[PDB]
Formats: C-alpha cells, sequence, structure tokens
C-alpha cells in the first residue's frame, strides 16, 4: 500500500529462504518497519526497531499465521500474562546457570567425542549431518528425556517442524500461498505423540531426572501433573528451534572462521576464543533470523509508521544484526569486531530462556573438534550455501584435513 515500497509487491518468498540480506539491506534504509506483501506482516530490520518492538509495553506475544498453524496453543513464543509466566516457570529449572554449570560438561563432552570417533579419521566429513546437528540434538535430547529416541529421527524432526513454522507466504487475499505445506509439520507431530505418549505416561506414575517429567511435575500441587495437551506445544518449541538453533549456530561460526583462515589459526591455538567466535557466529548469520513476531495491543507509533491496535509485526533478528548503524561491515566474519550486544537471542520478556545453556553446548563441540581435528580445512571444492528466512543456517559443510 506504501507508494515509494511498490518494488517489494515482487519479493518472492524463495527469494528471502535463498538470500535475504539485499531485501533486508533495502528495507533498513528504506523503512526499518515495513509491510512485506509475500509475508503478509510488517517486519521490523534494524536493531533500533526490533528492540523497541520486543521490549515495548504496547506489544504483546504472538506467533506468526504459519507458526500458530504449526505449534497451535499455548506455545510459549505466543503467550502472554499468566500463561506465559507458568511456562517459564516449568522450562527455566534445568536452564538455570549454576544447574547447567553442575552437568553440562558430562553431557556434551562424551556426545561431541562418540561422533567424532565415527570420522575424525577420515580425512573428510560434512559436519552438519555428522557433527554439528548430532551433538546438538543428542544434548537436548537426552536432558529431555528423549534418551531413546535417534539422533536422525530428531534431525528429521526440527527439519519439517522448520519447513512447516516457515511456510509464510501468502497470496493476493492473505491466504497461505501453500497450504499442503503444512503436512509434512502435522506428520511430524503424529510421529511425535506416538513416541512421547508413553513417556509422558510412564513420568506421571514413575517421575525422573529429565525435564519433561519436571515440567509435568514442577510446582504442582500433591499428586498433579501439568495436562499433556498444555505442554506439547513448548515441545514443539524445543524440538524445532532448541535442537536445531545450537547446531546452526556452530556451523555458522565455522564457516565464519574458515573465511577468515588467520582467525580460525588463533581459536584453534587459542580455544579461550571460542565463545568470542560464537558470539561473532550468531550475529554474522543468526540462527533464528526471522522466526518470531510481537503484536501490538494498542494503537502506536514505531518508525513513524503509525499502527492501529492488533498489528503484527515480525522481528527479523537476523537482519536487525546486519544493522550498519551498529556494525562497520556486518556481511564480514570478523573475531576481533568489538564486543557489542545481539539480537540472536531476541530480547524482552520472551528472550531465549536457554542462552546459557546454547552458548555452552556450541562451546563445548568446538572444543571437542578442534582438538580431535586441529588441521581442519574447508573443501573448497565444495561451496557452503545457506538456507533459510525463518531459521537459517548452512546446509552442508563440507571439510577436509591430513590424516
Ligand atoms: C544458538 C542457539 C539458540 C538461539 C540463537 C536461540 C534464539 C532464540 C530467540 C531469538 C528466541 C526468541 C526471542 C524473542 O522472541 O525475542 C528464543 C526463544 C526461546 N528459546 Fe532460544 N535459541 C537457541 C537455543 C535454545 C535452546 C538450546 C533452548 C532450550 C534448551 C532454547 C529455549 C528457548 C525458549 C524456551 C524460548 C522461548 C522464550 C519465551 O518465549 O519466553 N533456546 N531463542
Ligand atoms: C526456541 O525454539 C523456538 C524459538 C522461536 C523464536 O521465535 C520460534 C520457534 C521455536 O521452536
Amino acid at each position: 500500500e506504501r507508494p515509494d515500497l511498490a518494488w517489494l509487491d515482487e519479493v518472492t518468498m524463495t527469494q528471502l529462504e535463498r538470500n535475504p540480506y539485499e531485501v533486508y539491506e533495502r528495507l533498513r534504509a528504506e523503512a526499518p518497519l515495513a509491510f512485506v506483501p509475500v509475508l503478509g506482516s510488517y517486519v521490523a530490520s534494524t536493531a533500533e526497531v526490533c528492540r523497541e518492538v520486543a521490549t515495548s509495553p504496547d506489544f504483546e506475544a504472538v506467533i506468526t499465521p504459519a507458526g500458530g498453524r504449526t505449534f497451535g496453543h499455548p506455545a510459549i513464543i505466543g503467550v502472554n500474562g499468566d500463561i506465559h509466566a507458568d511456562l517459564r516457570s516449568m522450562v527455566e529449572p534445568a536452564l538455570q546457570p549454576a544447574e547447567v554449570d553442575r552437568w553440562i560438561d558430562d553431557l556434551v563432552r562424551p556426545i561431541a567425542r562418540r561422533y567424532l570417533e565415527r570420522f575424525e579419521n577420515d580425512g573428510h566429513a560434512e559436519l552438519v549431518a555428522q557433527y554439528c546437528e548430532p551433538v546438538s540434538v543428542r544434548s537436548l535430547g537426552d536432558l529431555l528425556g528423549l534418551q531413546e529416541v535417534d539422533s536422525d529421527k530428531l534431525r528429521e524432526w526440527f527439519a519439517k517442524l522448520n519447513r512447516s513454522f516457515t511456510n509464510a507466504a501468502v497470496d493476493e487475499n492473505g491466504e497461505f500461498a501453500n497450504p499442503e505445506g503444512f503436512a509434512e509439520g502435522d506428520q511430524a507431530k503424529a510421529e511425535i505423540r506416538a513416541v512421547v505418549d508413553p513417556l509422558i505416561d510412564k513420568w506421571i506414575e514413575h517421575p525422573d531426572d529429565s525435564a519433561i517429567s519436571h515440567w509435568l511435575h514442577d510446582g504442582m500441587p500433591p499428586g498433579q501433573t501439568r495436562d499433556r495437551e498444555y505442554i506439547y506445544p513448548t515441545i514443539y518449541v524445543y524440538l524445532l528451534g532448541a535442537m536445531q538453533e545450537p547446531g546452526h549456530g556452530m556451523a555458522s561460526t565455522l564457516v565464519g572462521l574458515f573465511s577468515r583462515p588467520e582467525q580460525l589459526e588463533e581459536v584453534v591455538d587459542d580455544p579461550t576464543l571460542i565463545p568470542r567466535a560464537i558470539a561473532e557466529g550468531l550475529r554474522w548469520t543468526s540462527p533464528i533470523w526471522s522466526a518470531g513476531a510481537r503484536i501490538s495491543t494498542k494503537p502506536v507509533t514505531i518508525a513513524g509508521v503509525d499502527l492501529p491496535a492488533g498489528t503484527p509485526v515480525m522481528l527479523s533478528y537476523g537482519s536487525a544484526n546486519h544493522d550498519t548503524g551498529k556494525y562497520e561491515a556486518p556481511s564480514q566474519y570478523d573475531l576481533h569486531r568489538p564486543p557489542l550486544p545481539h539480537l540472536a537471542f531476541g530480547a524482552g520478556n520472551h528472550a531465549c530462556a536457554g542462552i546459557y545453556f546454547a552458548n555452552h553446548v556450541m562451546r563445548i563441540a568446538l572444543e571437542e573438534l578442534f582438538e580431535a581435528i586441529p588441521n581442519l580445512e574447508r573443501d573448497t571444492r565444495e561451496g557452503v550455501e545457506f538456507w533459510g528466512w525463518g531459521f537459517r543456517g548452512p546446509t552442508s559443510l563440507h571439510v577436509t584435513w591430513e590424516v
């Protein structure tokens, strides 16, 4: 509807999935808050606007249309008030820093070693499928109580939920343009139910130290549990983003380091720099790139746009993390970038609950990788492609090393 942005009418969903950075560079300059027709929503592209919307008292949580179609209610990312307070209290115990420090090393390090031992003497590997994704899902899967669900299956589930959650394209009338793209999300949920319903049956009668068992029991009156239908949407939140994003983050960090071979050498030589390398990695390609949204609760003015009450705004944190008002040459990976705040974990009341855990998973995984393969190099015979608008990461990461 905005005349000078008529070019946005020609932006396609495929373009945003393959490479959103050119469109979003224009948005950050022309319209930090803009309606994108193919997404059917206002989008916030700059750090100032994302931060304001995510922390404003005049906005509250909502799920995107395709996200809500995929997860239903009450997904922790999309609720407010008393329900959100309860779901936050439910997930937070195992994520508390002092608790994570008690067991994170004994959890992740043996998992990383197990997967590394399968290929560390081959001289070649595709690290997304052989290392980054397995370590991410096996670590969280064991924490949750899903020890008997294979990492192949956890990876398949987050991939299907990813595509369903981000099936956001809409047509002229604002209707989903690809309604059949939700079917594999529905099929993944059906499989998850078949596996998890018996585990919940068991945990209700025999609680244990698994996180989902504690979700059922913690804070409840004696003999009561949270109803499974009340917690399943937050289980899906985990089985998508919590399973996927640490693997995305460590892979993007590696791609970034490979693009700066001098900096990769530094980090291999001095592993205490791995946390700094990961933080730049998350800024450089944010795993949660534009998955979330807020909705206005009152009429509000943002970036010169007068929004009525009830207006959704998508939070494109991955674009915000390339805001040239903050960073110099943000499209380049730079380990020695001055440490600044970033928005890869969001902001406000709905900011990431698992930051401390996620950073440790990524750190320990990179530590063990660089120890087992110090002469790791990227297979330049292959190129690295990134995919995703809602969630973004490399689709593969071929490497080689002298055995
Ligand atoms: C590098 C890995 C990760 C990244 C980049 C990431 C990023 C984010 C982002 C951007 C949000 C939305 C924040 C907002 O809307 O302002 C979020 C929400 C959330 N994340 Fe993380 N995440 C990561 C890993 C994890 C892990 C491993 C867990 C659990 C163990 C987790 C648990 C959560 C939860 C529960 C929420 C919802 C918070 C709420 O709505 O109140 N995250 N995360
Ligand atoms: C932490 O996992 C999730 C986070 C988000 C944030 O927008 C969306 C879907 C997810 O599964």
